[PDB]
């Protein structure tokens, strides 16, 4: 049998995701927000410490992704396109600023599988963001000063996040938006009786992104709210204040992943 | 009892679609195709006749739409964004070349309702098209020569159309009006064959704009499916593939013939 | 061209719904509720009167439907099965008790089309109800005393209703559950400039059901809440108090519809 | 951090699936089928061998599931109800008859996660089956002689299986329907460079079902077809002949899993 993820199969096609490289091109609506430092700290895994300078700061990102591998998979958009909502929280790893990801939602099963392999704790959700069309007109915002963009995320039919940004000026240092590495947790439990508290995989990891590119980056103001929902804990990170709003394209390739600590 | 479409309500908010103006901005992946003239003619309503020059020609379009009205509704993409697959067939209306729309599919209930009001016979479906990102890289095609775009449409979990285009040249000067049929039946016993609304209409588009248009080669197939008839217009050969942005506003509709 | 609803076609197959008869078999989770009489009155169309005895009373129903016509269409569950959430409000039509339906949600486009033809103002939604399995065990409630059933409805990814019932005893008079006729409003607007306020169809109608049958009818206690949501007005009929909860099978055939008053 | 599957969280609620017990109640439309012995053998993992008596035989199952755990989770059908399509293939393990599961599809993210933990190689799909209603009438088949039931499965908008059964008589020995234990493969790859062919988890497992129960079991005739689809390999198991069709309720609890061989 062949394949990278399940299902393994005779021809290695049925698997949810093939082996890397995984290529990504996306458009991001992002919102800087600030929650209670203690609430953010409660989500951190062992190995990460509160950020001494910006504890409580986080970033909420709504992304329209397009994925591809080595065979022009982006020509099959029914499988390759997906929409994603995640938050990261400022933290430190041994004195270095990092971005811990506690929650993330996608509308695609292949994306969910790729995320689990990376340690992104992906669940299914419905994610939407306003789109900018270059033809212009009253059906689209301008990708420039004054342009307004909305974004929402739902899980199991429940709205969990709603955001709006208003662009003001270009980002001076676009590459700096990706300065903090994302930290994740690869986790796969055991089902054998007596071992439900002894996961087979449980390791802190740092996301490794090849050939990262950011373009058409804009910054402005933002409004954001997290909403309580049954079976979710996002709203346990209350939005006390919103920072800047961001809009940019993002691209990278995934071929690697750094294990920081293997907790068995 | 305020509102434009149902549900009517005390505040006029719950309705699937409010009154026009309806604004649209979209990106189109399309394929010119040719089917059997007799098959195309079989779909034509009363009032339309076969095209004496291009009978059998049609256009398949996959569109990523964004809608808005008078209140920045595009800030609510969960309701305002939708994806659409339709075909048009060359025909004549009183000697004038037109484009008849027999089938169209969308993934949004508000778009379905707006379409019914326009005479677009919209059903629900799953529609996807490759997207071009300006950042570039291996996760996206590049708009321009050699850029490849795929598109698909499904209905009730059944794939009904698959397409791919390869762009070759830009179009410097970016023509048939779309003809639709407003149709709303009666349920009163004895009147199931006497629709309350049954009228040929011409789509009216305000402030139409097309940008960044490209043409190239194309592959297209319609697939047989239960409860669908699209594949009864088999693709005997393809013409040009094309890619462009499209914008217009809807405020009006032209009644051509009332068959009720 | 052939067909009943659009699209009309050479074979009359592609249409969203064929001509009647339309057959229905369903399982209902229902909740009697009481809202503000003035709020219920605000939703009533011209021609209906507030109920002089039970103004403000309504019924919320979550239904798992199976539809069929003359050709065993229920063998195609991808098209024929759908789930439905609606409310009715007590009202009077010329001194006779009736049930006005202001809002209804389904997860199926064919059902939406059939609804519009009937005057049910259907929109898309996600509807779910707990199901009872004869095999029993910890994965199912019992269809009998003590059985608990939950139900929810969402629209555009927003939760608009959450309900729970606990069964106590059989319904004393099952047939009486369908005593109030449902009143609807067939409505189809015009798009020609200058006529956006002059609908082509605008007529009050009474639902006509053939061969109505109820079975396995139970009654008990109930909890219900409507939730505010963007683009919805259901929560403007707040649940001030809940009445009885109901669980029953329902079946009927649709071949007819009674026009009460034509207004445009 | 609390939780069984990802996401781990402060309160242990956001996780896709909590720790077992997992309770299941479902209604199965099943079809016995026969494919090419060599095609079935091509899907078998190491440790399984062709069945010396019935190589090529399989069972296609369409199931309407309801899940619960220790807190009446079936009162939240938006999360707890899901629909499932799978096939099993007759095989042998060390001379014992077993049922290997190469492919399986569900319409719920929690179900997909639970399956991965069990070694069920679940992907997202759309699955439907005709339902029998006690009220009867033209909208439902009879759960008895002559009752006809349809079932379908799609993946990424592509139909991959269509089936129909006609019931004839009760199953003589209902408990015998679950005689072959199911064999699965727990599999979780590595993303670290150089280790994309060295999965972290890769083990043959046998499904352990507690308190298995079958009821309302019927048998009859069947028709079945697998359809080719991009990104799938189900149709590489062509249906040369269909055997009997089955309709029954099924219930069990999952608390355990038996590791047969660790191939990591
Ligand atoms: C699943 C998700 C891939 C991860 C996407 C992602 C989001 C945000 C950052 N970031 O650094 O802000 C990085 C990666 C998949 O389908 O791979
Ligand atoms: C429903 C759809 C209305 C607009 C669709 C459309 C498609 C193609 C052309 N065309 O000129 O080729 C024009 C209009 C809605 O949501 O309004
Ligand atoms: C659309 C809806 C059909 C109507 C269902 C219905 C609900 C409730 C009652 N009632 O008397 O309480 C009657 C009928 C369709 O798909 O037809
Ligand atoms: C995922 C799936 C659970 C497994 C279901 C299943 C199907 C068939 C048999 N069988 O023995 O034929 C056993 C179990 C989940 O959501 O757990
Ligand atoms: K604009
Ligand atoms: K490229
Ligand atoms: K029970
Ligand atoms: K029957």
């Amino acid at each position: 049998m062949k394949g990278y993820t399940v299902p393994l199969s005779p021809r290695g096609i049925a698997n949810l995701a093939p082996a890397p490289p995984w290529h990504y091109a996306g458009t991001v609506v992002g919102v800087e927000f600030f929650t209670d430092p203690a609430a953010a700290a409660a989500t951190l895994p062992e190995g990460l410490t509160p950020d001494p300078d910006s504890a409580g700061r986080g970033v909420a990102m709504f992304i329209d992704w397009q994925y591809s591998s080595t065979g022009l998979e982006y020509l099959d958009p029914a499988r390759s396109q997906y929409r994603e909502f995640l938050i990261t929280l400022d933290a430190h790893c041994n004195g270095a600023p990092v971005a811990w990801c506690p929650y993330i939602y996608v509308d695609n099963d292949a994306a969910m599988a790729r995320g689990w392999v990376q340690g992104f704790p992906k669940k299914l959700g419905a994610v939407h963001q306003t789109r900018a069309y270059s033809v212009g007109g009253p059906g689209t915002p301008v990708l420039g000063p004054g342009g307004q963009f909305g974004a929402t995320a739902s899980s199991a039919g429940q709205r969990i996040a709603e955001a709006k940004i208003t662009l003001e000026q270009p980002v001076p240092d676009p590459a700096a938006l990706m300065s903090r590495p994302v930290i994740n947790l690869r986790h796969f439990p055991r089902l054998a009786a007596g071992q439900h508290d002894q996961p087979a995989v449980h390791e802190l990891v740092m996301s490794v992104l090849d050939d990262t590119a950011v373009s058409d980056a804009w910054v402005g103001t933002a409004d954001l709210a997290f909403l309580p929902a049954h079976g979710e804990e996002l709203a346990d990170l209350p939005v006390r204040r919103t920072g800047k709003g961001f809009h940019f394209d993002l691209a990278f390739t995934v071929t690697d992943l750094m294990t920081l600590a293997d907790h068995s």
